[PDB]
């Protein structure tokens, strides 16, 4: 009634790389005091925290979004560019706090450069405009002697950005948006602002925003699915409640597969391939105020490696995600000014990443699984997922096809579970197995104590059938040289 | 590479009975020439054809829907009860024929009493009324001394009918339907019929228009959704092309697939469990015309077999489908003056109606895929599937445990597949298999040669473990006792 069988000469599919994403939002101190603190002792002579950006490399974020998330739609990228000391000082709507602008868009370009990630930047279309639009994707991606490029060049970068990823708005749907506009109005202005910047660059990808609402995705995707390369969702959850927080991976699950199929039911979309960016999701539920600082515990961790593994599974149709968001603001990793946590968040990250191959390959699993009926997020609202599994898992191998990584979730909150595995092929071998864990559900890491939810591991043998108990509440990868 | 592992003693759900549904509109030869021949030396005292019924009551027709289709959609009700022959002669829209309404409700009825299949009857939204449907049901099930309750007592029959099945309209989106509506307009018209047919009788199912514009779903879903028990839906596909033809079953999969999550974004409807009606569904792509009468073949008998076993895999979704159509129109039984012929599409049925037990059991299979892009329907429209099995099947147990049906569909054109099945816990047995299929992929039956497409039977032994070898375009039943 538990099983996992992997085949690793059976190649399902590509894993998108983009799958392991991140998101930089100007809110509270996600930018000022998380990964920018200028003159810390702690911060590099660009003013980027050194300890930050050590644990942001550990994770090897593929693309980084920035500035936003609701801040954007209030945001005038030009008041951000050019000597620090003359970038005026503007009043965020989104958060309600003075932003200095010290931040802008060529430190992030450099913060980008610097980890190694794609830069993809939300665009403003709250009180932004077509023009200012396409003035910054001039200044960040221009080749020629366009004033913007030439600017660009002026304050110090000669070679353009190459920004790939462009986010045409965000949440514009919500009442909470500077500019919030009806489904119409939305789908008009994406199949607008995508053409023409696509007009100036043709290389771009353009996300565009979609939701939970059907009658807006599918605006979205009829007026512009002829250009757009993504529609994105966001999804937030969570409850004091262990199962009803992890079980919502399989809400997510078919929130996405729902999203595929509106797209397979508009022609154009269907047809030039649109997929889904899962560009903002996270636990979110306990903490609700202007800097979001929410304290998670293992039980979100664990929530975040099942939704890694979904990604795996389901990357074909979600390329593209980001965790909301990496420092302070519902942050993977929380500083002070003194240093800095890893919450079991981040731990998420740092087993997945380090620990996955580029090819998905067949597996099976068998588990039982249960119904449940919980709320999720801030608001509390009811949900219900039914036949939620137990036990879930991803084998994937590397590139180069000498690694294989069997990537198990356990998500019973009190027994272990004792699973026998077959793997196609496979001699016996010596192999490590990677796990996050700790010792309850609510653990938390803190400055006090920074290592109580950490990656631990053992080495067993393996072969072409064993068994491997896997704790309650944790995630495992059993990783095979082949 | 090919493979099927049953587990009898795992039930993964209900097979609802209503899968093998069918479907007789005024529609051509259907009716009258068909099922209903006033006269004839075939024909009982009723006009009911006896060779006809015959052929009906081998595929234990769970349901029969009837006016239509097109037709409903210009049909009243009253024109078909009381003494024929003082019913009046109606120029039918939808088909260009005069309607001299012999057959009519109490005809139909008494021929579901006949071959034992619950009536299916669709309202006219498009020339009919709120009070005309109301009449009609109040006639079919009133229990009490209104009018038109009092009228079926009239007419000589005291008890209610009972008709549990109500079609709120026949595809109102068409403009081909007489009084076609926009999304609104039926949406609005399917609550307000819905609503108050249920204060009359609050025991009867309704089924709502739903199509491939998913605006138009969406819409049905939002506004009557609270009082609906299905959408329903109609798929007719082909081309001269075998695989282009069998492979829609896995078109059709996906479309479901999507309908199925139009209604999971619907909040009343997912809560309630509005289910699909597949209640039109066949091969349609070579006749155009007022009859219908298109000459199926083996090929368009193996996309039938594949949808039933699909629906059987799938009847928790899709609980209730009819073939359109039962006789001449689209017609499963083709009929003559003299005579009649079972199509592959009967066979279909006779195989699959015969041999299939009331619960599906765990089933796997393993199975090479293909893509392919095709033509389908009478307008060639391409489409495209991608990894459509050449081997699918489905295992069911009868409802007092005592049999095992396992019923497989070989797609391969060319090839027989020895294939190794496993069946958990059963003895070394002997089993009968029975198979579908004939000389080549256009085989038909005829007058002449009634059984070239015919159903043969073999005893074989089974185990645990064995192999069979299933013929080129083929479906074929194992079964087993215990
Ligand atoms: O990530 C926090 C907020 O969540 C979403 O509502 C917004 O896009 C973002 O600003
Ligand atoms: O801010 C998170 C929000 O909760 C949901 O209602 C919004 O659509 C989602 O973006
Ligand atoms: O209450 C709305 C919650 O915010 C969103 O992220 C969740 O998906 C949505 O259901
Ligand atoms: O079955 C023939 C026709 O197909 C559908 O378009 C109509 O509902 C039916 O009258
Ligand atoms: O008449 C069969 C039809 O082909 C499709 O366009 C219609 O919607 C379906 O009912
Ligand atoms: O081209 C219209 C065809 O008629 C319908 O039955 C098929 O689904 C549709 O694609
Ligand atoms: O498999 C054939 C069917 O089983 C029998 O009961 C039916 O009469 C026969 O036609
Ligand atoms: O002929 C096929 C019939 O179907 C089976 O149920 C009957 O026993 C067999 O005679």
């Amino acid at each position: 009634s538990y099983g996992i069988v992997v085949d690793p000469k059976e190649v399902v599919k590509p894993i998108s790389r983009h799958i392991y994403g991140h998101f930089t939002e100007h809110l509270g101190r996600c930018i000022y005091g998380g990964i920018y603190e200028e003159g810390s002792p702690l911060s590099d002579e660009r003013g980027f925290r050194k300890d930050v950006l050590e644990a942001v490399k550990r994770i090897k974020v593929p693309n980084l979004r920035w500035p936003g998330g609701n801040f954007v739609s209030n945001y005038h990228w030009e008041d951000g560019i050019g000597p620090k000391d003359q970038r005026p000082v503007r009043f965020d709507l989104a958060w309600q706090q003075e932003e200095t602008n010290r931040f802008g868009t060529d430190e992030f370009i450099e913060y980008c450069r610097e980890i190694g990630a794609e830069p993809y930047i939300s665009i403003n279309m709250g009180t932004g405009t077509l023009d200012e639009a396409l003035h910054w994707l001039e200044y960040c991606n221009g080749k020629g002697n366009t004033y913007y490029a030439q600017l660009r060049r002026k304050y110090g970068h000669p070679e353009p950005y190459n920004v790939k990823f462009w986010g045409i708005g965000n949440e514009m749907y919500g009442e909470w948006q500077v500019g919030h506009m009806t489904a119409d109005e939305y789908a008009r202005a994406a199949k607008e602002y995508t053409k023409w910047m696509k007009v100036f660059d043709p290389t771009i990808k353009a996300i565009a925003v979609g939701c939970d609402d059907p009658i807006w995705n599918l605006r979205v995707l009829q007026e512009a699915g002829d250009v757009i390369d993504f529609i994105s969702y966001h999804f937030y959850t969570g409850s004091d409640d262990y199962y009803e927080t992890v079980s919502t991976v399989y809400l997510l699950k078919e929130r996405l597969i729902g999203v595929k199929k509106l797209i397979d039911m508009v022609d154009t979309a269907r047809k030039r391939g649109v997929k889904i960016a899962l560009d903002e999701w996270n636990v979110w539920y306990r903490v609700s105020d202007n800097k979001l600082e929410e304290p998670y515990d293992l039980k979100d961790g664990i929530f975040a490696c099942g939704v890694l593994v979904l990604l795996q599974k389901m990357s074909d149709i979600v390329p593209l995600a980001n965790l909301a968001q990496l420092v302070n603001a519902l942050g993977a990793i929380h500083t002070e000014k003194d240093g800095l946590i890893l919450t079991p968040v981040y731990k998420a990250f740092e087993l997945i990443v380090n620990h996955s191959g580029e090819k998905l390959v067949k597996t099976h699993v068998e588990s039982e699984t249960y119904n449940i009926e919980g709320v999720m997020f801030i608001n509390k609202m009811p949900f219900s997922v039914e036949n939620a599994p137990f036990l879930d898992a991803a084998a994937s191998i590397s590139e180069d096809g000498k690694k294989l990584f069997i990537a198990v979730v356990n998500y019973r909150k009190e027994d272990a579970l004792k699973v026998p595995i077959r793997v196609e092929g496979l001699g016996q071998k010596k192999a490590t197995v990677y796990t996050l864990t700790g010792p309850d559900v609510n653990a938390r890491n803190t400055m006090e104590n920074p290592n109580v939810v950490d990656i631990t591991s053992e080495t067993i043998t393996v072969d072409t059938e064993f068994e491997h108990t896997f704790k309650p509440f944790s995630c495992s990868v059993i990783e095979v040289e082949l």
